[PDB]
Order: structure tokens, then sequence, then C-alpha cells
């Protein structure tokens, strides 16, 4: 059920920052590959010395890359006198996080009503602190504290898009490139041992157990009062299980996947998989024909028979609980390592606005898969 | 003149490897900017466990990204039991080139006759060593010396495309874009001091100055003996240099540009230019129109008024020396840092096979470019 236990007031997914080697060509690939609009930047262009960072939005959803320049740029600066925008950055922490786990996501970033209230509550209750409550251009407020392994929860308020420092993207250079993505709609992180991972970060948020899976692993999710901030972690069930390999790769603990809401998810496929092979995103290996025929029977009531077909031409996975259904697909990974993922997902169902998590996460298609082959 | 003094048998440029944090998205976006074909691979799935390699090859021209897996995957090999495919391979160096550069060059690959032979006589003739001749699969020889910075000469000798360990990428992930390059025609580096750079470089190859120019920078080029393969450096005039800058955001000397032969460059710079905001690489802003009135009279002999407006319309340069005309054009830097960039290039004349270097370089358009604005 839904305690409703946040122990702050908490709004919705504000952003994800990936830590590059080179900010530009990973936000170039992204912006092709899953069709988002380069839409700011702070960088030496805007007076940054320290780092460069680039914004990709669609829709709601926003995508952050950011890597470090060289030191020597600004070796005489100092936290008060800092030319970077954002003020948790650390050249060092940021090669190091880039050196141990190769590209993926250093901040999942939630916007809340108050940021430096957030970041005191959650370190009150356990939280283990990351970066303190920075107050930028008396405008906007950004804290952070440890997630799992080198991922941080970033909080992010406002008082009345992006940050300060960062400038808008002139039109010639900003194309206005648009797949159907529209928010994200969960993040997941790996890690070794669940039980104490979940502890801690419902101990320090107040997020509730919105669920959990019991073929490789042990998962259950936390959100926030209004569902609406949906944060799955995954452990390994030994005796590889993928997410052990994962862990591997990662050296430890961090993000697995990040699943992106489409306003048309058969839109959003054509328009990907289009792309695939000139610089965009592969897709993990189709569902056999197998699953499509068996599907017509579990999902009969929601889509037509050739709403079906429209699925197996771009290898859509559909699942259905009590409530809702879901239309899910999973990208191969995102650069060199086998670790992070991208999940397009699209939800039927739950209306009042819609339900978080409507429909669930999939789990069914554990079993419908391996039954089809 | 030209003295024909090489101290080895030198075949044609062979291969750029570039060092990334990702191979991955870098590769991707390459593949899609620059409309090169991904050809072949090593990693994971080849049971590479060392290093992820990718190559992307348009005609003759041949890039290769490479990142290093984590660590623990092989700690348990030794050189003698390694699953790299490139021998040369060091996780430390390579993490270490990339925190200190940026993505970036680390190899100008050359194929010769005998890459043993190259490395013992480039080495005797006071090359300093970067890894030793190796024989790959008694089929390939690779050997490496350093050139600049912390690039490296990279010798390929074949007893009878790429490396063996690689495998080939099956036609279904291999989509064949195509926008015209067709080979590697110069690759130039940026350092501190231009006098002792040429001398170390001419000293243990025998290349010979084919050129030299003396606004911000001095440069001289370095020929093999049939002069396909072209080497220029540049050096940094005080009293910022663009060349300066280079070595301040790069942490010191490393390669500046790849020149690449188009067979069309106007079909290229369509090509490239509809791509440049979608995923693609974005370019120098453009010459004014005056600069394209003043080129009916330099080079109204090689090409027509619509040729000359079909160069407008890209934004095109064109130089004309004693011999023959160059048609080029300067991509923005390709990742974050304002290093490393390209340079797309088209020649007319010298015909006899077509005289390595026909045109020179672009040294005219410094001053044609600052009269037309
Ligand atoms: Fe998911
Ligand atoms: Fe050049």
């Amino acid at each position: 059920k839904n305690p409703k236990s946040d122990k702050f007031k908490v709004k919705r997914f504000h952003h994800i920052e990936f830590w590059c080697g080179d900010a530009t060509n990973v936000a170039r690939r992204f912006s092709w590959g899953l069709g988002m609009r380069f839409s700011a930047k702070s960088d030496l262009s805007t007076g940054n010395m320290v780092h460069a960072s680039y914004l990709l939005t669609s829709g709601d959803l926003r995508f952050l890359f950011t890597a470090p320049y060289s030191p020597s740029l600004s070796a005489g600066e100092i936290k008060p006198t800092t030319t970077a925008s954002i003020p948790s950055f650390d050249h060092g922490s940021c090669r190091s996080f880039f050196s141990s786990h190769g590209l993926g996501v250093r901040a999942v970033a939630i916007e809340v009503e108050d940021a430096e209230s957030a970041f005191s509550i959650s370190v009150a209750n356990g939280a283990i602190p990351s970066s303190p409550p920075i107050v930028l251009n008396e405008a906007v407020t950004i804290a952070e504290v440890k997630l799992y392994g080198d991922v941080v929860l970033r909080y992010v308020s406002y008082k009345a898009e992006f940050l300060p420092g960062f400038e808008r993207v002139e039109d010639a250079s900003s194309f206005p490139l648009d797949y159907g993505i529209r928010r994200l709609d969960h993040a997941v992180g790996n890690v070794p041992e669940l039980g104490p991972a979940l502890t801690y970060v419902a101990g320090f948020t107040g997020f509730h157990q919105f669920a959990e899976f019991t073929s490789g692993l042990n998962s259950a999710v936390l959100a926030s009062n209004d569902e609406m901030v949906l944060l799955p972690i995954n452990e390994p069930v030994h005796g590889k299980s993928q997410i052990q390999t994962y862990l591997e790769h990662n050296e430890g603990a961090g993000l697995q996947h990040l699943a992106l809401m489409s306003e048309d998810i058969f839109r959003t496929l054509r328009e990907m998989r289009k792309r695939s092979s000139i610089g965009g995103f592969d897709f993990m290996p189709s569902p056999p024909p197998t699953y499509y025929q068996n599907l017509k029977k579990r999902v009969g009531d929601v889509l037509s028979d050739d709403q079906i077909k429209e699925c197996e031409e771009l290898g859509i996975l559909v699942d259905r609980d009590d409530q809702g259904t879901l239309l899910q697909i999973f990208t191969k990974p995102l650069g060199d390592r086998p670790t992070i993922f991208i999940e397009i997902i699209q939800r039927v169902g739950c209306m009042m606005y819609q339900s978080g998590g409507c429909g669930g996460f999939g789990k069914g298609n554990f079993s419908e898969l391996f039954k089809s082959i």
C-alpha cells in the first residue's frame, strides 16, 4: 500500500547527470540516437574554466553530460572564486569515477521544495553527505547525498530551465530533434546487497516500498509520496547473474538503467531503430514470434491485433498487472562496458493524470520471454 | 626538393587510433557524423578482457576507438597470456593519457614493409621506443616509437583488413554509411618547440621537409619518399596563438588535426552539415561573401562560377599554389576540449596517381581570410 512517509517534499525527477571523458562526443551521440535537443551549456564559451557541461532535453526529460577540463585552467581558483557552474564538481572525483566505472550516471537529480531542508533531514536520518546545500545566483539550491556506489542523489530547489551559469542554446545550433521521449519514469541501481541498500535509502528519504521481485536477481522499488519518483534496486542471486556481471565490469554498485517514458513508443522505436547503425543506439535481441502470438492472449483487451503486430515489428515487450499495461524495450549497453543501458516505456491505464508506475516494471516478461523461447 | 632519404620503406597511412573513455559512444558518434562504416571489433564478445576496440572505415581511411575495461577482468593475465588484441595496450597509460589530454589520438599508424626493421632502424637513429615489435598470429608485426607528446608513431607490416583478434562486423550491424571520405591526407602535431621536434622525427625516419610556414604559428611538413605520408608540425609564436591555447587545454603537445581526403568534397560537406546538429560534427564559422567574390579571381581556371557558389554554400575554402589547387574546411573541436579537430580536403592537379600534397596545406588561406574580413 502507500504510507506516504516521505521525510521531505519531493516533486519530480529533474535531471540525470553523466560523468564522461569527453562530454561533447557523448552528448552529440545521445542527441542523435535518442532524439533530444541541445538546449543549454556551461563550458569555456560561457566562462566555465573547470568543467564542460551540455544539456539535452526531450519534453521534461533532461540529460546532462559533464567532463573535466585540465586542472591547469582553474588552478588559481578556490571554491569561493570558482568558475564552475555546478559547485559540487571536483576534477579528482570526476576522473576517479570515470577511471573506475567508465561512462555512467553520477547524479540522479530530483526537484524538491527546499533542497537545504531535504539535505538537512536526509543527513539527520542517516544519509551520507556528498555536497552541502549551495545557493546559486540567489535563485537555485543544490545539495547531494550518497545514493549507492559513487552515484549521488541530488536535490534541486528553485525560489521562483536549467541552472544559473548555463546559457541557453541559440536556435541555429539547437536543432529540434524529437522522437517522442517525454520524461524519466524510473532509475535503477545495481548493488551487491539489496537489504542494506533499501534500508539506507528508505531510511533517509522515507520513500516506501512500491515493489519487489524474487532467474538472476532480487529487486525492490522505492517511491515518493505520489509515486512519481521511482527508484528500483537490484542485487544478484548467486548459483552468471547479469547483476553480478554488471558489478564486475562497473567496479561495483551504480546505476543500471534509465527508463524513459514515450508519448508514442511505436514512433520512438521506429525513429531509434532507424538510427541504431548510423550513430544511434542498438537494441537487445527481439523476442521470437511465439511471444507475439502469446500476446493476443494476455493483453487482448488492451491492444488490437494490428497494434500487437506493430509491437512485433519493433521488438516491443508488453506486460500487464492488476491495474495497467506496460510496453517496454531495452537498449544494449550505452558505452564500452556491459553496464548501463536504457529502457523505453509507455504505460496504459490507471487514469485519474496517470498513476505513477501503472502496470509495474515488466517482471512478468521474465517467465514470458523464456516461455516463448 | 626531394632527397628521398627515408631510412626504411614506408607505404601509406594505415590507421589512426583514438584513446577514449567510452569507445562505444565515440565510435557511434563518429560513424554517423563522418559517414564511416562499423567494420571490425575487438572486445568482450571476441574474448578480449582487456580493452574495447572498434574500427570504422571509409574507403581506405581507418579510425580505431579504444577504451580500457576494468583491470579486474584481466588481473590474472600476464603479457604472454594476454587477451588484448593490441599488445602495446596498457590500462595505466591509457587512463593516464585520457585523464591528462581528454579524447584524442594515441597512435598515428603507418604501413611499412618490415615493422621490426623500421623499429630497429628508428631507435638506432634516435627514436624513443614505446613498444617493441610483436608478431601477431604469425601474420602481422606491430611496433611503436614516440612521435610527440604522448602520441606514438605505430609501424604495421603484413606477411601476406585489420589486425588478428579483430572480428569482422556482420552486415546487420554494419550499415554502409559513406559521405565520400576516402583516405588520410595528413596528420598534424602541436608542440612547444618546432625546431627540436622536427630534428627528432626527421632524425629517426629520414622524412624530408616538404614545407614550412612562418598570425600565430610557425610550421613545417615532413614527408616520406613518395610524399604520401605527410606529417606537419606546428609551434606557437608568442606576443593567444591558437597553438598556445591547444597546449594549455591538452596538457602539452599532441595531435592537432586529421585531414581527410574526400572524392567529392561538395557531397561530403552536404552530408556532414546535414548531421551537425543531430549527432554529427559542427563546422568553424564560414568566410564572408567577399572571400567568395575574391575566389573568382584566384582560381578562375580551376573552378567555374557555379562551382565557386557551391563552395560558398558549404563554407569551403580554396587555396592554390604553383602546381595545384586545394579545397578545404575545418570542423570545430571533436570533443570537450578546444584541442583536436578534423579537416576535410580535396586536391586538384599534379596528375601523373596524384602527387602527394598537391596544392599545399592552405597557408594562403591565412592572409586571404583576413583580407575578406
Ligand atoms: Fe525498468
Ligand atoms: Fe591540414
